[PDB]
């Protein structure tokens, strides 16, 4: 009788104009955790080490890497050079301040385009015969680069707490004199989603080369606004392995790729080598020194995870066979010592011998004797071992 | 100056729209359910004693509603329901329901404050009747049976964003025609998108009249920024949990909810919520299901407020509103005591000559096995308070 209601339908359905902006599935990574990811609190990169994480990105399909300043320091010069010459097929981009001095030497040691960030002395706003001037300085810079044969993106930092008036009519005057792609920077990690949807929108109808986005996760929304930048026809994104970074870092790769994974998975299961993710992510755990947190996208302990039982298959939107793993394991009570390694191992596909199950079992005891364990206490001591 | 500038972009009396007047961006409620979804959580086993702690440190931070586990779910369950709702917490209590009226019987029986129901698709109908959506007449039993011993009801349905529209709208209007407190939405799956919740918030906001709640899994990344778009669209209560712990990589973290939301309105934030206890709820938390704190946690996590020094206009979040002294400055790998002293002064720890001496030790055994964590440093200091 009086528990119901007439039914709620809608009066074509097909795509709106704005869909056709969309890089969600058309989009290139910009591999930063070795520039961004030089900033995290641990990281101390040697040359070698460089050189790894460099052949891996390459290897794993990301489009470019970028490298901190050559100008930063004479190791950064000489990193610079070494990685320019591996061979790697992505791009190799380099972060420069906006001077002639920075440009020579960025140019000299081989790489593939320069980041270029510009500073307020370096364009004025000025009424003439209002008008916005990037300075002769400043614009002799971008040339040289370009004659170079080198590609340019042009930036402007904490991006979202600048004005509007400034940073629209820069990035306008950037793009008459032509460069390859302007970049946005939440610097300081305030931006929301549909804030950051109306500014790239806004941009991509102001200029017309390729748009880059880097976001600051202090504030849990940097794998949200890259996710919105790209709806509004963002056609790049940073991110940093594990988002490492000045503070809590940067959209994290992996985390970018799972999220773009749901939204279509033949492009990215086909574009990335998403069973070389753990291997990658663990590669630069070593070296910053940190563990994979316990809730980490696709690769930590629970992500894959089901409770079973007396807090209880087709809500699994990730399936883990396209990213190297086995199934989801429904835990129904604490696995402790070898229990717990033999699950993981299983589900992470490490073929394990006797002995290897031995020196780990002995290993994780002797682990225990200090404190109790933590569920991220079986991931680290199972980092060494491969698919 | 030279000829390649530009014809400076202006815009052509601007103040708010409309829509900002339906954000509850700073006026909204948690719902904590670290002991309802936290319980999914692949580490969870709490007795009876952890959750009373819990409940006891969640009602002194200051959130609005806990919500626990089914009392039908187990005999361990309905106890602890009972003993929590005899606590004398200042919040509300809400326990969570399928949609049958002994369910319900025992919610009343226990003491919550409100039962969160959820229906299944046998319980509502599509029917013409001289296009109609029916909830059934047992189903409704339940819902004016609880309101009847004066109970909150909320009411909610599965996996939200992968449900036809026709059903959920026509289903959460007959629910609204009924009368109830509130109407929920599940991400149960991890697929929501921020501006895919904000469209289907403010829609629902034109549907009832009532409350709404949300509910995000952090699959992919977007817990957090559903939250936010879910408030700014109009969404009164959100569910959380310490940490984010639930099924798989879990919900909304409580922390990272309350760090977006300050950003928004310190002034709120800082005063309905005792952040500077944050770290101590974490670790309770973090004890009982075994897990470290990551160590890029917002807020907490050891790096959140680092900044790297070498080769205070870049501070959203300042240290001082949740507890802590200051943005250490990382020039080094600190190692040893020189890392325990670092994260110790800035958790605002006043440790003793001996203390010092007992983690230094300790840190030492622990490097001893295996190579160090960052993560570590915060582990050895998690038995201690500023
Ligand atoms: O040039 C950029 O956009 C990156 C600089 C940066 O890391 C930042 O703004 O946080
Ligand atoms: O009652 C609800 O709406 C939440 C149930 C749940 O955990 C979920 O949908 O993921
Ligand atoms: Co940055
Ligand atoms: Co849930
Ligand atoms: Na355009
Ligand atoms: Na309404």
């Amino acid at each position: 009788e009086a528990n119901g209601t007439e039914t709620i339908k809608p009066p074509p359905y097909g795509p709106n104009p704005s869909d056709f902006l969309s890089r969600v599935n058309n989009f290139s990574i910009i591999e930063s955790t070795l520039r961004e990811g030089e900033q995290f609190a641990n990281a101390f990169f040697d040359t070698e080490k460089k050189i790894q994480i460099a052949k891996a990105l390459d290897n794993f399909g990301v489009d470019y890497i970028e490298l901190t300043s050559p100008v930063a320091s004479e190791q950064s010069r000489q990193d610079c050079e070494a990685i320019c010459k591996l061979g790697l097929k992505c791009k190799i981009l380099t972060h420069i301040r906006c001077h002639m001095d920075d440009a020579r030497v960025a140019v000299e040691t081989g790489v593939d385009g320069v980041d270029v960030v510009i500073g307020t002395s370096q364009y004025l706003r000025k009424y003439s015969h209002d008008m916005t001037y990037i300075i002769d300085s400043a614009t002799e810079v971008i040339n040289f680069v370009k004659s170079k044969g080198i590609e340019v993106r042009f930036s402007s930092e904490d991006s979202f707490r600048s004005d509007l008036v400034d940073l629209l009519s820069l990035y306008k005057a950037v793009d008459k004199i032509g460069v390859n792609r302007v970049g946005i920077a939440d610097t300081v990690g305030c931006a929301t989603p549909r804030q950051v949807y109306d500014l790239i929108r806004t941009l991509r109808g102001v200029v017309s080369c390729d748009i880059e986005c880097h976001f600051h996760n202090d504030t849990g929304m940097a794998i949200a606004n890259a996710y919105c930048a790209l709806e509004a026809g963002a056609t790049h994104i940073d991110t940093s392995i594990l988002g490492i970074g000045e503070r809590n870092g940067i959209t994290p790769l992996g985390a970018l790729l799972a999220r773009m994974y749901v939204t279509d998975r033949e492009y990215i299961t086909h574009k990335y080598k998403l069973n070389q993710l753990r291997e990658l992510e663990n590669l630069v755990a070593d070296a910053v020194e940190v563990q994979i947190p316990f809730n980490n996208y696709i690769t930590g302990m629970c992500a894959f995870t089901h409770k079973a039982g007396i807090h209880a298959s087709t809500y699994e939107i990730l399936k883990p066979e396209d990213f190297g793993m086995s199934r989801y394991v429904h835990v129904g009570s604490r696995l402790t010592g070898w229990n717990a390694i033999k699950s993981r191992a299983e589900q992470l596909n490490l073929h394990l011998t006797d002995a290897q199950a031995k020196e780990l079992t002995v290993r994780i005891k002797k682990l225990a004797d200090v404190r109790t364990l933590a569920m991220d206490d079986v991931d680290r001591v199972l980092r060494e071992y491969h698919a």
